[PDB]
């Protein structure tokens, strides 16, 4: 199928350019906002991004016999101002990959390719976990105003159904 | 100073395209040559170019106080035609990598800025390592025409006090 | 080389005298300002700077048969107002430590003495580790206002593959 | 009380600068004497003196509420011409020691004050062990003329219920 | 570079001359003066030098491309008369080892050669390893007249975190 | 005795310079044929013949009373242009090596000098215990073509342990 090909391209290329993102604000945060946990933290979600999230896509192309391609183009030249407005951010991105995961299992529904659904159901279920580890960071910033508190908490935040 | 940081900025930026590159060779060697353990060979190229070889020069501005630039652009629009073309390939860009360290390690020391050499050496030193193990599998498809014996070769290949 | 031998004596000085301040600084920040683990951080660099900083410049005497020379003069008479101020003047000490060692370096690379060179490696890299060290302290008196909070952190703290 | 910590604060001042003295020398007799054992005996006793003798008086000073003082100065501008010499002047120098620690002893029974009596019991205990100690090596440069027997005999002393 | 490969081929020649002159000293010194381990001394001296001195320089020859010469030639005619003479002559030869290395290390950084300079580093390093560990034995013959002295002092030498 | 020493003192040459010639060798079949582990075979070769087999010279020396000479001169400045013929003159050299060790034993069985009969006895034996190993190895460039099947069949012979035989170890 072309139009499935054509999704999983997109969403390899969206993955490459977000670990890239997230690289560059670890180094941000960790080295002009003084919070190096929270700079672990991103760290993680950027390395989780250029692993496996690639790895199964190209893996399923070498599988089924689809096509691969690599075009990508980044560019980090506005960053926001506080490490809250930060996190905030990285939710958003979140949020979004969460419906384009969506897309693509309605496209492949509407197929009747059931193999990729089982391998989108992968993806589905990452999104939303992804999305609660990371919203209880975000919301950290609200419960307290002193920064070496938020930071012992994420330090030793990183240190069945959703699994 | 200022053209330190724009060397090893560029650094930075060859470092994470090179890695992409060798990704999709990887795919290419695996998936349209029928070799699967080249494609682990590249794959751990790979990682290796996008890991260490940039948490290195970001945790050294984050040490010393200087600026890091993001700007990355790369387009795989044409594939070589072999295996053995593939790897010789790959042996330019390693090539090219040696000449890009040299350059940087000479700057560094006419600014008298030691602790940057001191940081260098070790891409210096790894230039040569990565060369040499990239040349012993690019001089095995001269020893042979059997695509299963270079592959087992390449497989038990997979799995110094100087050079170290 | 005599050049040389008067760098390492002056080198050898410094870390004396930077010791016994750092002793001092150590007793003033435990017993007036109420932070016992700021002072065992201080404590710790008292002792690097008095142990090995001044052991291998004289096993390096020994070794290549120059002259060592002893002249120590220390008095503390003005100490800072807090445990901020403190270890901003920690933070000083060290990045005059940085240029000294710079200075040594280029000196014994324009004599053609390649052992001193090698011998001086050791003191550019420990420089800047020691630098990020006492930098992590002083940025968390930025972060906080509550002293058990920095204390805690701090004791935490006293409890890499380039800049090992 | 004042004068017990005048007293003090000079017993700290002669500890520091003994201890800076007995590095020179362990330097001198390793280096100039061809006797490295020597050396290895006066560097501990260096350690030793600049050590614990030190971090006992300003915990004390800390505990009860004594100020503390730092003014240094020493300068080696000669030295004996053998290893008898030598460790003859290390002998007379734990002498003075024995006999300035005496004097403070008289003193703190003479105010009244018992904990610093208690205090200074160690050092009272300490400085006859030491004596011992030394004697025991400054006999043995009389029991014989050949240098690497008196060395091995060295070696293998550096390798009590009351003075313990 | 050719020049660099000159200055490898001569070092390679050296360190295979020395090694054979020191099997032969070794010998000496056990059969003729009655010391056996000075000649145990003298033999690891002679396999170190016959070993990796030789083996990195062709381990090197291989990884960057340049070319190995063979040409060997000595002669022992002459011998000294004593075996303080003998480690006298022994302190001679690693003297002017040091000195060829520090030519090399001076040409390699003349010509924008990283990769030698760091390779040339390791016999910087080693050079002044071996001049002390033989000048151990050399000043062993000023302190003693009794042979079987020294000779326990040998064989219990037989039995750095800079000059590691 | 006079001739013995001569003798021993010629093997004792011979040694020493074998050993650099294998050496140079190694170097060339690893580097210029492409061929690591025939490199690495030659190369136990050259340190067996720098070592132990000069080291028993000098110790027997030192045993008995004889005399060391030293005298060395090797210039390598032609090499084969296989790994066959490298392997082919390496051959020779240990054929050479066993007929020297021959006229040895003759000479001093000659003079009643029956401690440098047992001691040579050591060398007639190793002798053709290297000639067995080394034809082994020439004997492989007949059975195949490929340079890679004969590399993993070097490979297993050079790294695998080693057993001796109860009259030839
Ligand atoms: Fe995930
Ligand atoms: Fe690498
Ligand atoms: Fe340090
Ligand atoms: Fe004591
Ligand atoms: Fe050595
Ligand atoms: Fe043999």
């Amino acid at each position: 199928s072309n139009k499935i090909n054509d999704a999983l391209n997109q969403h390899y290329k969206l993955n490459v350019e977000l670990g890239l993102v997230y690289a560059h604000y670890a180094h941000v945060a960790d080295d002009e906002f003084d919070m190096p946990y929270l700079g672990k933290f991103i760290q993680h979600l950027s390395e989780d991004k250029l692993g496996v999230h690639k790895e199964y896509i190209s893996d399923y192309f070498k599988r089924n016999g689809m096509k691969l391609k690599t075009d990508v183009s980044v560019a980090v030249k506005s960053i926001p101002s506080d490490a809250k407005a930060l996190i905030q951010e990285v939710y958003a991105r979140e949020n979004e990959v969460r419906d384009h995961v969506k897309a693509i299992a309605k496209l492949a529904l509407a197929e009747d390719d059931y193999e990729s659904f089982y391998f989108i159901q992968w993806y589905v279920r990452d999104g939303l976990k992804d999305l609660t580890e990371v919203d209880d960071v975000v919301k950290l910033f609200n419960s307290s105003n002193d920064k070496l508190i938020i930071e012992e908490t994420i330090k030793e935040m990183v240190e069945e159904i959703w699994g």
